[PDB]
């Protein structure tokens, strides 16, 4: 249809900033509780809120024109879609001012961490499987893999793991489960994405608008 | 790493009824309820309380010895997985009596259906991406796909999708959307599974015990 569609997390780390963001360009809008859809009441604009993890597939698959997600999750999602033989591909419009965080490499407090060599058959917890599989090959690292999507930082306790590869920004929540992180392996922050296929001159005029303002903030 | 290692859903539709049968099955155990860990009063075993969606991985991986588990997200992340070059492997010990449910392809209420190929060409949303693509390589039709953990039904009425392909299992939020169901795909229950490689002959041992409960418990539940 006529209305641009720009996908953003419901409910989350970069929703507020996300959405100030889309304010301070002129896209007025009112979140509520809306499931899935709200409307923008001054321009032909939809905002998706959607889990993020769904908005580099969404991009991918031409389902919505815009994106705004963690580097992480982009990356990830890119990685398995690639895996499946598939080639995903996507527009950069812009890195952003938030989504500050790392992936990082955690261990117990009490272990005599020397080197990137000490993860060699460990079996390591992460919701990012993608991300850790490919730092792992390309330092020559052997490992066993255990994903899960949330209480990471839980499995070495609940014995589940020797490890963890998890999201840091302030060390608080490493720190509460009496874990040290001992190596970044990738650094990441919110970004602008666009679909590949091209836009109408409609929505694309309405892209570069909305862009130039980008640049204005 | 001794103690006999089971995975349930945290919270969720199979949640309560997983904990009822592991009670049921003689399997004492006091839970906290925010908490990943949980412990067997009575019994050496580990209950990890975990989103539903890893629990077929957890299994394929070896992390855990036992796991109940929706039949259709066990297919999704198995197919998932094999699309990735892996090799997933797990023992089916038992089909269970709950987590009834099913999966179809639905269609706004208003909307003629008259032929499986008017999803020619349609943007079809879904939670369920790779257990679609198999049905419909299977039947030949082409589509576009649109992948949402949560809120599919919305997707039409949101002008994301054309067509969903939707779990459900009393049939009254699709109503509720002005969908109408019109080709299941998938009909699944859950289920007990074990990983792939042997257990210790005293962890075989606790499986072989614990099976012959559920048999006789879903025998008394009829
Ligand atoms: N401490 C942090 N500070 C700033 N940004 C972060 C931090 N931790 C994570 N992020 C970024 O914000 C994103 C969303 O974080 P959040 O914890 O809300 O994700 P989630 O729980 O997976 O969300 P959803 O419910 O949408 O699945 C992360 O993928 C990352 O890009
Ligand atoms: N009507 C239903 N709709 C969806 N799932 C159902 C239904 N009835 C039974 N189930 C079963 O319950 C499983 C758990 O789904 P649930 O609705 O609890 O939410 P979820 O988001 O999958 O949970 P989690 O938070 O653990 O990820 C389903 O995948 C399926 O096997
Ligand atoms: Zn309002
Ligand atoms: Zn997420
Ligand atoms: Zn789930």
């Amino acid at each position: 249809n006529t209305r641009l569609r720009i996908a953003i997390q419901k409910s989350g780390r970069l929703s507020k900033e996300s959405i100030e963001l889309l304010s301070e360009c002129g896209v007025k809008m009112h979140i509520h509780e809306q499931s899935l859809i709200a409307f923008s009441t001054n321009l032909p604009i939809d905002i998706l809120r959607v889990r993020d993890d769904d908005i580099p597939g969404l991009i991918f698959d031409g389902v919505v024109d815009l994106g705004i997600i963690g580097e992480n999750v982009l990356e990830e999602n890119e990685l398995e879609r690639q895996s499946l033989g598939e080639n995903p591909s996507y527009k950069l419009l812009k890195k952003l001012d938030f989504g500050y965080c790392r992936l990082s490499l955690a261990l117990p407090q009490e272990n005599k961490f020397q080197n990137l060599k000490d993860f060699e058959g460990l079996r390591i917890a992460t919701s990012y499987p993608q991300l850790l599989k490919r730092f792992m090959k390309e330092n020559g690292i052997n490992y066993k893999n255990c994903t899960l999507t949330g209480s990471v930082e839980v499995a070495p306790r609940a014995n589940l793991a020797d490890a963890i590869c998890d999201l840091v920004s302030s060390g608080a929540t490493l720190q509460a489960n009496n874990l040290k992180e001992v190596k970044v392996i990738y650094e990441s922050r919110a970004c602008l994405i666009q679909k590949e296929n091209a836009l109408s001159k409609e929505k694309q005029a309405l892209v570069d608008k909305i862009m130039l303002r980008v640049a204005g903030v």
